[PDB]
């Protein structure tokens, strides 16, 4: 979609740190520690995490808000595909995922 301008970004940024200080979204702040989740990089063959994103973001690496909301997505399905739906790990997403749609949908 529209090529993001700089008042854009400025808008991604708000949103990128409302993610990151929300309770549920400490699962997510980093890339997956393999210690911490057997088996983890052998069945996710896409990592994303929000410290990624955040790099991105200051490197202005994204072009239009498609390609924002694909790395976002892919941090929420990965979850939901490594865990399973009664983890507490996959309520974080569940979570997580509705409160990015609420803030995305604020986003202009
Ligand atoms: C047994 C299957 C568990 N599945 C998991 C586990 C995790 C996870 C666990 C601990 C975690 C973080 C982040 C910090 N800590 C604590 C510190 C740990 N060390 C010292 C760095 C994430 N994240 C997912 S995830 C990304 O939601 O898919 N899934």
């Amino acid at each position: 979609l529209t090529p993001l301008t700089e008042k854009d970004y400025e808008g991604l940024k708000r949103v990128l740190r409302s993610l990151q200080a929300h309770k549920m979204a400490w699962p997510f702040l980093e890339p997956v520690d393999p210690n911490d989740a057997p088996d983890y990089y052998g069945v996710i063959k896409e990592p994303m995490d929000l410290a990624t994103m955040e790099e991105r973001v200051q490197r202005r690496y994204y072009e239009k808000l498609t390609e924002f909301v694909a790395d976002m997505t892919k941090i929420f399905d990965n979850c939901r595909y490594y865990n399973p739906s009664d983890s507490p790990f996959y309520q974080c997403a569940e979570v997580l995922e509705s409160f990015f749609v609420q803030k995305l949908k604020g986003f202009k």
